[PDB]
């Protein structure tokens, strides 16, 4: 059904869509650790691009308040149910802030989400707030550039890379589409092992603050 594809696109919006097996540690483990260290029962959190609330549900109760936003109204319905403690807002990240957002925040976080939110940090951040981000590639140049543009300092940065395999040709193809690089049977036929096709899952972690 088409109702399934939509759902799948939506729940999967912040992940890679193809089947894959990691040969090493999940490259977002460090991001989870850093996020966990930053949360206290006094912390006011803003999460950009919350999707169906997985992080709101999982880390949200550890904070004083977890405010979160995304664009899709139906997806936000799941987020509200997934995380009853969270305050969830429908926003495309542009123009004026949603009414009731509740700035200022001590933490602004984004897991592979919007990076334009960086340019709103002067309007969103309490003094001594942190901005925490992980991007779906080894280096996401706009993040450091945008943080420089608002006079924020990077206090921690990680460029992470982990061997993975796409177990089948179909999976390799699907990755090719997501990446905008067409998969070719030649490369599969010549380089695929029993594990399938090898590639790197890479992430760029950034923790910043205005010192
Ligand atoms: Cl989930």
């Amino acid at each position: 059904r088409e109702s399934y594809d939509r759902l799948a696109r939506e729940l999967g919006g912040y992940r890679h869509p193809w089947a894959r097996v990691l040969s090493g540690p999940d490259p977002e483990l460090t991001f989870d650790l850093w996020l966990s260290r930053l949360l206290t029962p006094q912390t006011r959190v803003l999460e950009a691009g919350c999707g169906h609330g997985p992080d709101a549900a999982r880390f949200g109760p550890q904070a004083a308040r977890w405010a979160a936003y995304d664009f899709s109204p139906e997806l936000l319905k799941l987020a509200r149910a997934n995380a009853p403690h969270a305050d969830v807002y429908e926003w495309n990240g542009k123009g004026e802030l949603p009414a009731g957002l509740g700035a200022p925040f001590g933490l602004i976080v984004s897991r592979r989400g919007p990076t334009s939110v960086i340019l709103r940090l002067p309007e969103l951040a309490a003094p001594d707030a942190h901005f925490l981000y992980v991007g779906p590639r080894l280096n996401v140049p706009e993040v450091p550039e945008r943080l420089a543009a608002v006079g924020w300092d990077i206090v921690a940065e990680d460029h992470v890379s982990v061997l993975a395999h796409a177990p089948t040709w179909e999976d390799w193809q699907m990755r090719g589409e997501f990446m905008g690089k067409l998969a070719r049977r030649a490369d599969w036929d010549a380089e695929a092992t029993v594990r399938g096709m090898p590639y790197r899952e890479e992430r760029h972690l950034v923790l910043a603050r205005q010192l």
